[PDB]
């Protein structure tokens, strides 16, 4: 029933853009939406990943691997999983990997990647590949993980054991005053609810 | 060590606005950032998402979404039922109305997350997260009743709890649908579990 009848532009920025999107309704009737699309999409089959790094050690428990940065949008600092844009040309995988260890000095490994997957689709067009990674924290490469952050970037990484890993978020949301993203906290309340 | 400065209007919109954010980085440098926000909020949060468990006595606990056509995304999404709180609602009232008319289904609160951020690197969007359980062998979530508001068209998909991640990808490769991140990371972590 329903599709797309036209997209016009209002606001172009250099990184971020405002659309007015015509549509059709499923009942045939016309209507029109406030959209917005990032600028730097080219062929990528979306804008960015999210890592999920799990870190594993021997006669540790295992640890999720998350970052904290200010985000200006927000006005503060948000944690979140490890991510970036997809650069012209990268895989997925490629970008999950180079992003986890820029932010967080580990190399992992590739366990799955997710189809795109929408951000937040009442408000943008923006989706990411979701990317699981296990990083051997036994591997001497693994051992003093220097953060590579580029121009502008700065970054704190912060593993929380899996198997507590909401209480331990709540605990940091109670001492530290941040923000968590959704999509740990989606993870967090799957791994209590399992 | 890192903070706002000013904030200066780009382009307003009837429901999102484009705004260009100064701020400190933590070397002592100035610089700017795109930022998008809602112009509706008043709240703890924009929005509720509904993480909803259809609890029926001898059947699979099945996790209740929801699909409609996304203008942002030109296509059909799957996503945990959703909407903007009120003014004056409280984040446990907006999950059990938003279920209601997306699904039809009555529920009860199980627990709700802190103001959870969408996506930080975009906007400034948050959520609460709210965890409700359906007690789907009452006669009030027998034949459920969806009561969409104007200009809502919603598709309501139950899927087992227990294979939640199979059965979304099963989706998207049959049926050209884009899941949701938070739907998603929530699948991921059911089979990531021990
Ligand atoms: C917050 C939603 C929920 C349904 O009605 C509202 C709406 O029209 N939002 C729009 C955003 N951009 N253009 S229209
Ligand atoms: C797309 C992000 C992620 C990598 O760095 C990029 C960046 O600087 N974005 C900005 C948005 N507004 N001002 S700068
Ligand atoms: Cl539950
Ligand atoms: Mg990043
Ligand atoms: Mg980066
Ligand atoms: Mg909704
Ligand atoms: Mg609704």
């Amino acid at each position: 029933k329903q599709y797309i009848i036209s997209e016009e532009l209002i606001s172009e920025g250099k990184w971020v853009k405002l659309e007015k999107t015509t549509y059709m309704d499923p009942t045939g009737k016309t209507r029109t939406w406030e959209s917005v699309k990032r600028t730097t999409r080219k062929e990528q089959t979306a804008d960015g990943v999210a890592v999920i790094p799990v870190l594993q050690r021997t006669l540790h428990y295992e640890c999720i691997v998350l970052v904290k940065q200010f985000r200006p949008p927000m006005g503060g600092y948000c944690i979140e999983f490890p991510a970036g844009l997809i650069d012209d040309g990268e895989t997925p995988e490629a970008a999950a990997l180079r992003e986890l260890e820029e932010e967080t000095g580990y190399k992992g490994d590739i366990a799955e990647c997710s189809p795109a997957v929408c951000m937040d689709p009442g408000l943008s067009n923006c989706t990411i590949h979701i990317v699981t990674v296990t990083i051997n924290g036994d591997d001497a490469e693994n051992a003093r993980p220097k953060p590579k952050p580029g121009d502008g970037e700065f970054v704190e990484v912060i593993s929380l054991p899996k198997n507590d890993l909401l209480q331990r978020l709540d605990a940091l949301v109670a001492e530290e005053h941040l923000t968590v993203d959704a999509r740990v906290y989606s993870y967090a309340l799957a791994l209590k609810h399992a």
